[PDB]
């Protein structure tokens, strides 16, 4: 089997994506973030504390007749930025893009932080990292992926994020339309539960090319690109005027610059960042000042390839007993 699905952009500057997501019979869509950093699939739903929902869409258990409760089983998760939520566990019928899973874990909210409550668009999450990561208490649950994969025609999912525009998730096979060149694959460890791979290094703008290993992690569920700190210097040091703030809590820099392009090694391959990706507009509204879309990774413990880097790219999550990366121009 096979599934394909668009993911669009939730905002004018691709601080998220969703794409939709039938659970239950007959069919509740919810528009939900995919985020190859966690492994939770949890939703907006009738159990959610009436204050905390704000025009999501909810995922209501009792309206599907494919509707089980996991007896006993709660779940609790806190984000990397902050944000966190916990509930209750269905098992239901999940698709997406025409690929169906039984029996999956859907996690169900009774409590969202206020972050998620703020967000309209986004009316859940389907997390796509390994499911040793999964909170599930005290049965912890697959993943949609783990779940599909066997009956998958290759067990892969592609990410394939746009710029200012749709891209796609596919399960199940390499579309070999959607990159340009070839696909350079990489080594994953999954020691920490991430899609987590080693860069061969940086470039910055029209720069000689450094050589030097950068861990991190492929996360479609992080806005931006983190990284370490000499590395973010070097770029923000060919913006004029561009400094990094304590008070806004990252590099910002006149709206006025023209950003140079970041390029990323995968192997002896280069990904090319263009400059436009990197301006995530205003600090706030009216503002002359601009925020980075690469900030630094020294408060976070680790390096993320966030969709600034991603989005670049057409990416390849290759589910494998060894799984690895792979990494295309498009």
């Amino acid at each position: 089997s096979t599934g394909s699905a668009t993911t669009t952009p939730i905002d004018s500057l691709d601080d998220a994506y969703i794409t939709p997501v039938q659970i239950g019979t007959p069919a509740q869509t919810l528009n939900l973030d995919f985020d190859t950093g966690s492994s939770d699939l949890w939703v907006f739903s009738s159990e959610t504390t009436a204050s905390e929902v704000d025009g999501q869409t909810i995922y209501t258990p009792s309206k599907s007749t494919t509707a089980k409760l996991l007896s006993g089983a709660t779940w609790s998760i806190s984000y990397g930025d902050g944000s966190s939520s916990s509930g209750d566990v269905y098992t239901d019928t999940v698709s997406v893009g025409g690929l169906t899973v039984t029996g999956q874990a859907v996690e169900s909210a009774k409590k969202v932080s206020s972050s998620f409550t703020e967000d309209s668009t986004i009316d859940g999450l389907l997390g796509l990292a390994f499911s040793t990561l999964n909170t599930v208490s005290p049965t912890q649950q697959k993943t949609f992926f783990d779940n599909a994969k066997a009956s998958l025609d290759s067990p892969v999912f592609t990410a394939d994020l746009g710029y200012h525009a749709p891209g796609t998730y596919n399960f199940g096979f390499i579309d070999t339309t959607a990159y340009t060149g070839s696909i350079t694959y990489t080594a994953v460890s999954t020691k920490q539960g991430f899609w987590e791979w080693t860069s061969t290094g940086y470039a910055v703008g029209s720069g000689t090319f450094k050589s030097t290993s950068i861990d991190g992690i492929a996360d479609t569920g992080t806005t931006l690109l983190y990284l370490p700190a000499t590395v973010v210097s070097a770029y923000w040091a060919q913006v004029s005027g561009a400094k990094s703030s304590s008070s806004v809590g990252g590099y910002v820099f006149p709206c006025s610059a023209t950003l140079p392009s970041f390029t990323f090694g995968v192997g002896s391959a280069r990904i090319v960042i263009p400059g436009d990706y990197i301006d995530f507009g205003p600090i706030s509204t009216g503002s002359s000042s601009c925020f980075g879309g690469i900030q630094s990774s020294a408060g976070i413990g680790i390096n993320i390839f966030g969709d600034v880097a991603l989005k670049a790219a057409f990416v390849v999550f290759n589910g494998a007993t060894t799984p690895t990366l792979g990494f295309a121009s498009k």
